[PDB]
RNA sequence: ACGGAAACCUUGAUUCUAACGCUACUUCUAAAUAAGCGUUA
């Protein structure tokens, strides 16, 4: 059965978040450590690469049953969802992450 | 059988050290617990 399930949620920060972007890329920021933003709305975002990497690192301490010096000698559980470039049968995972844009700018205003 | 696959803008950092809400200034100035004894008898 070919289906696609979509875990949707609202990530509410409970402390200040600093994902951090390049100084000249996310606009020229006067501050020394700017956060990553949307190139048009100039609102902070949570890129899907951030969530994917942090989730893979966290589940790499639980569902690995061993240690890995690279994200290639990983468990089948992590490879099947996030992907492994050197494995033929998991060259792309079953999880697709998305950028998380600001959703409550009205409420903040 | 998508110039594509895999990749945390990440690790370590105390908005901290020093500093008397302090110096000067009389609750003070005059003041008898005292005055009046009528008229009748």
């Amino acid at each position: 059965t070919f289906a696609k399930i979509k875990f949707s949620a609202q990530i509410r920060l409970e402390t200040g978040l600093h994902i951090g972007g390049s100084d000249a890329f996310a606009a020229i920021g006067a501050i020394d450590s700017p956060v990553i933003k949307d190139p048009i709305t100039n609102l902070p975002i949570i890129p899907g690469s951030s969530l994917k990497g942090k989730m893979r690192t966290l589940l790499a301490k639980v569902y690995n049953e061993k240690v890995a010096e690279k994200p290639s000698d990983d468990s089948d559980i992590l490879s099947r969802l996030f992907g492994n470039s050197k494995d033929k049968r998991f060259k792309m995972g079953r999880l697709i992450f998305r950028d998380a844009f600001l959703s409550n700018a009205d409420e903040l205003d």
